[PDB]
């Protein structure tokens, strides 16, 4: 007769290809990559013959076998695709082989495979829009925006997007090679503990528990092995296949260590950690730079080169040599792209006529124009042109596309910037005629988070009545409120400029708009970007 049926013994069923270390503060040690995972199964059999051989099957199919050589087994073996599978154990002899009930067993990997989809109702203000005009929609997110700002990936509006960018994702270095995160309690310190034991200008994650450990929705389970905003992320490529995911290194105070890469030995080991990076979390697809800034006047007064050109213009042509590989071993399209300043006088310092033939999207960065950095020469600080008073402003989103083409680029590579904060100013004071940009401030205005800066979300809410004035510049086409008791100034998108942008880029066939931060709109400046691209209002 043939085997009896055999009970599958109680044991962890959840196992991982990219195993993740729980005791562990530094990115050596906190991940390791396997080629497969390594699965164990147990049995009991309590009633009848137990059969010659044991088997274990996934969906049908050995994974596993052996003698079978008493009422009790274990087996161990190697698992290389992530999913969920149906895994049985049969016991065979020569007259048959009965199998146990299936239990399920969750072979976790970086793409987000073992996940369920994490496919969230819309919030605030944000209605749905299809992607169908073929121009990018982006926004960026922020790693640290999970703390007081209570921002979670199951926040963002995924489906008003083409394009989601992370930032930031850190350099490996400590004194003269990160000094501007010093400038940031705790944050200088936090990286080098992420970077023990690995060498200077690899790439790594700065906060690994918001990355990797918070519990977030969807990533509750002690042993569900990734959780933070890259489990969240992974589960969020589940729901949408097409959203390009990037990882942006760089920003303000992350951008140091790219003014050291004119030194091909540093430029090279940092694109072999770029590449390591993307094999290791399979959900992201390519890579933002976001360089602040070739040349210099980033937040180091004492970096910046007449070097620095090239060297932007090399690494591009690097990355793109390392993505062009990665995708024909994976077949995968990957995606390179930069965020880079509008100021002329930024853009002038790099080729990017040449740097273009590396990249998918430039970043335009038109948006602090103006602002608390400098209390007496005001002005809008995301127009798309300049004002009646003052027509030769020099940093306008116009000038910053006009100089651009005028390098050579193409105009379908350039992606216009919105911002969804306001910059603003106190004690504004010293103007004629009614236009509060021609008098002077004495400090900045009272910020949401930070001195000087004021979430999109909470001027909508909070300063757009009583005594503040709102006015819509339609030369520059711009917003601004205005409180004339204290003189406090506020320069911002709202949906009306961000149309004009949208107008603009399909009047001069540009690549499309993007956003910075995500976190701080109420789904307004999102709108206005879809549909003003002609995006169509629903869903597919
Ligand atoms: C055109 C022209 O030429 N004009 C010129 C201008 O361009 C130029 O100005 C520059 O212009 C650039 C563009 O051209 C622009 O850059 C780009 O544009 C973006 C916007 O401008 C810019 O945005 C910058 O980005 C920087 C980073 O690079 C941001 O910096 C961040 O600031 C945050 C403060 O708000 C920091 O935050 C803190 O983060 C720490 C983490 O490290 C966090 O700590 C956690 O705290 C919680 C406590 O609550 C702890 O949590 C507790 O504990 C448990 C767990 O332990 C928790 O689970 C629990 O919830 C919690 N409970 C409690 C109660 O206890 C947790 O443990 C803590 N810490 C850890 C990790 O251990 C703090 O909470 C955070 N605080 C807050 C308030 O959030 C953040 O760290 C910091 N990030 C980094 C990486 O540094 C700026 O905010 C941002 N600004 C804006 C406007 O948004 C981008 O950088 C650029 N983008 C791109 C795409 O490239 C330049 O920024 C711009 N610079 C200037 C000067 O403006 C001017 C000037 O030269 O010149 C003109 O000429």
């Amino acid at each position: 007769a043939a085997p009896g049926k055999p009970t599958i013994a109680w044991g962890n069923t959840k196992f991982a290809i990219v195993e993740v270390d729980q005791a562990a503060t530094a990115y050596n040690n906190l991940v390791k990559v396997k080629n497969a995972a390594d699965v164990s199964v147990s049995w009991n059999l309590w009633n009848g013959d137990t059969g010659t051989t044991a088997k274990v099957l996934l969906n049908g199919k050995e994974a596993w076998s052996g003698p079978s050589t008493g009422s009790s087994g274990t087996a161990n073996f190697k698992v290389n695709k992530g999913g969920r599978y149906q895994m049985q154990v049969a016991l065979c002899n020569a007259d048959g082989c009965t199998a146990s009930d299936a239990t399920e067993i969750v072979v976790a990997d970086t793409d987000g495979s073992h996940l369920a989809p994490l496919k969230e109702p819309l919030l605030e203000k944000n209605k749905p829009y299809k992607q169908n005009s073929g121009k990018v929609v982006g926004s960026y997110f922020v790693e640290w925006g999970v703390y007081g700002r209570n921002f979670t990936v199951d926040k963002i509006p995924a489906q008003n997007l083409t394009h989601l960018l992370y930032g930031f994702i850190p350099i490996c270095g400590g004194n003269g090679i990160n000094d501007s995160l010093k400038e940031i309690e705790g944050s200088f310190q936090a990286l080098q503990r992420s970077c023990q034991g690995r060498e200077d200008f690899k790439v790594s994650i700065h906060d690994p528990f918001a990355a990797l450990q918070k519990a977030q929705k969807g990533v509750t389970a002690w042993d569900d092995p990734y959780k933070g905003n890259f489990g969240q992320l992974m589960a969020l490529k589940q729901a949408h296949p097409d959203l390009k995911i990037l990882p942006s290194i760089g920003g303000w105070t992350l951008s140091d260590p790219f003014f050291f890469m004119g030194d091909k030995v540093k430029r090279d080991r940092f694109v072999g950690s770029v590449k390591e990076f993307l094999q290791t979390w399979k959900f992201f697809d390519g890579v933002d730079i976001a360089w602040e800034f070739p040349g210099g006047k980033g937040a180091n007064p004492n970096l910046g080169s007449p070097q620095d050109g090239e060297t932007y213009v090399l690494l591009m042509k690097e990355l793109r040599a390392m993505l062009d590989q990665l995708s024909v071993e994976t077949g995968r399209k990957y995606e390179l792209t930069s965020a880079i300043s509008a100021g002329k006088d930024k853009i002038d310092k790099v080729a990017y006529n040449v740097a273009q033939n590396s990249m998918d999207h430039i970043f335009l960065m038109s948006y602090d124009f103006y602002g608390a950095f400098d209390l007496k020469n005001l002005g809008h600080q995301t127009a798309l042109n300049a004002p009646a008073w003052k027509p030769d402003t020099a940093y306008t989103t116009v000038n910053g596309v006009n100089a651009l083409l005028a390098q050579g680029v193409k105009p379908g590579k350039i992606v216009v910037g919105t911002a969804m904060y306001g910059r603003g100013w106190t004690g504004v004071n010293g103007y004629q005629n009614n236009i509060p940009f021609t008098g002077t401030a004495t400090g900045p205005v009272k910020g949401t988070w930070e001195n000087g800066i004021v979430d999109y979300r909470q001027i909508a809410g909070q300063f757009m009545s009583g005594e503040w004035q709102y006015t819509y510049d339609a030369t520059a086409e711009a917003p601004y409120v205005f409180k004339p008791s204290t003189g406090d100034l506020i320069t911002f998108d709202d949906a009306r400029s961000v149309q004009a942008k949208g107008k603009y880029v399909l009047d001069k066939q540009l690549g499309g708009l993007f956003s910075w931060e995500i976190d701080a709109d109420n789904g307004d400046i999102l709108n206005s970007m879809n549909a003003s691209l002609g995006n169509s209002a629903g869903v597919q």
